[PDB]
């Protein structure tokens, strides 16, 4: 398999962008957690998937460098991307940034170590048709990027998956993967977009 996403190589981020930045990565961690709540997982310092237990269902501010420092550059590709793709991300008001609530996850949502996932409640944030083939662009590249790190980290395609000899069966091209997982992938750059909107941001080629 050889995935290759645009190539963010000569771009480079404004550091008036690094905030924005550093939001997404926030609020993108909150979706996650969310969702892994709802799948069945609670907090824990070490991991043991039988037990549901898993060390980063701590917030955002607490997660190990090595898996944090990911995330960060994962957003930081992600907006080198729109930027490579011709758009232009400029702020529209910053008062909305202040008129942001977030989502009144209940009491279940609440874990052992006081970790309760809050996203934004941008629910109310409708996107435009030229919005939504971007954002499924966009989910598309996050794919590629993801495989060709973990190929470049070692991991090889496998029936099933290994966590020591570094084996995914989701390493495979975005047309050949289930639509579950891109559907939740697409989603979730849905609500990166939205986040740029949400925060007061514009984006248009
Ligand atoms: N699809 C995704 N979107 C946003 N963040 C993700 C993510 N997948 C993993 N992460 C980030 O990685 C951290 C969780 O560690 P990990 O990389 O092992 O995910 P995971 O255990 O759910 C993969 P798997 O589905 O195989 O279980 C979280 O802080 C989370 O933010
Ligand atoms: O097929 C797949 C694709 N994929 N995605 C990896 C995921 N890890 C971290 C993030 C991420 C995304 C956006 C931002 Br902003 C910040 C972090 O992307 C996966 O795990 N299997």
């Amino acid at each position: 398999f050889i995935p290759c996403p645009v190539d963010t190589s000569q771009v480079i981020l404004p550091p008036h962008l690094e905030k924005i930045r550093d939001r997404l990565a926030e609020n993108i961690h909150e979706l996650w957690g969310m969702n892994k709540i709802e799948l069945g997982w609670t907090f824990g310092k070490i991991r043991d998937d039988n037990k549901r237990q898993h060390p980063c269902l701590v917030e955002f501010s607490k997660l190990p460098e090595t898996e944090k420092n990911y995330n960060l550059q994962m957003s930081t590709e992600t907006l080198k991307t729109l930027l490579a793709l011709g758009c232009h991300i400029a702020h529209v008001n910053p008062a909305a940034e202040e008129d942001l609530k977030k989502v009144k996850l209940p009491k279940n949502y609440m874990m052992s170590n006081g970790y309760k996932p809050a996203p934004l409640d941008l629910s109310d944030v409708k996107l435009l048709p030229p919005q939504e083939i971007l954002v499924d662009k966009l989910a598309e590249n996050a794919h590629n990027v993801w495989a060709k790190d973990r190929i470049k980290q070692g991991w090889t395609y496998g029936i099933q998956q290994d966590l020591k000899n570094k084996r995914n069966p989701r390493l495979v091209p975005y047309a050949l993967l289930d639509e579950r997982t891109k559907k939740s992938n697409r989603d979730s750059l849905r609500e990166a977009v939205r986040t740029f909107v949400g925060y007061g941001y514009n984006i248009e080629p």
